[PDB]
């Protein structure tokens, strides 16, 4: 069993020159301990999901697309506590016509929550709260909101481990 719910910030500065290339990418990793792990424990990455993000009262819209570096499961010995997560994120312009899933306001940056997620939870535990979260970000309810519902329940019986991630852009002008 694990107990720990841990995250890690990330902040991502997309650079003047997007404006040209409409690209920019960034592998984050970080290694969590958590010192609740006894007996043997598997960490599985959670599926992620595209993020429409926007920007200057949603004037700018961009598509952040995440892939874990490793899709396998984490295996931890008994009483490991420590392993190294990572994900990669890539910026590019979004579609005009979708749907913002976060904004900034009038600003040019905004803290995204749970971009990432591992967890020690079962099968079934992980099933369901995987499947909430999708029925939850289709019904229209605040990522925040989705993102919360779903860390809640993986975290009834088991670890989290949570990657948070920053977005600013400062277009040229």
């Amino acid at each position: 069993a694990c107990y720990s719910e841990l995250s890690v910030q990330h902040n991502l500065v997309v650079q003047g020159d997007f404006a040209l290339t409409q690209t920019q990418m960034a592998t984050y990793e970080h290694n969590f301990n958590d010192s609740s792990c006894v007996s043997t424990n598997t960490i599985t990455p959670m599926s992620p999901s595209d993020i429409i993000v926007g920007l200057y009262n949603d004037t700018i819209k961009l598509n952040l697309h995440f892939e874990w570096t490793n899709k396998n499961n984490i295996t931890l010995s008994n009483n490991q506590t420590s392993f190294t997560s990572g994900y990669s994120v890539t910026v590019t312009p979004a579609a005009s016509n979708a749907k913002v899933n976060v904004s900034a306001g009038g600003g040019g940056s905004v803290m995204i929550n749970g971009v990432a997620t591992l967890s020690s939870a079962s099968s079934s535990t992980r099933g369901s709260a995987a499947v909430q979260f999708l029925l939850c970000l289709l019904g229209g309810k605040s990522w925040d909101a989705c993102v919360n519902s779903y860390r809640n329940a993986l975290a009834q019986n088991a670890g989290v481990y949570s990657f948070n991630l920053t977005l600013s852009y400062n277009p040229i002008t």
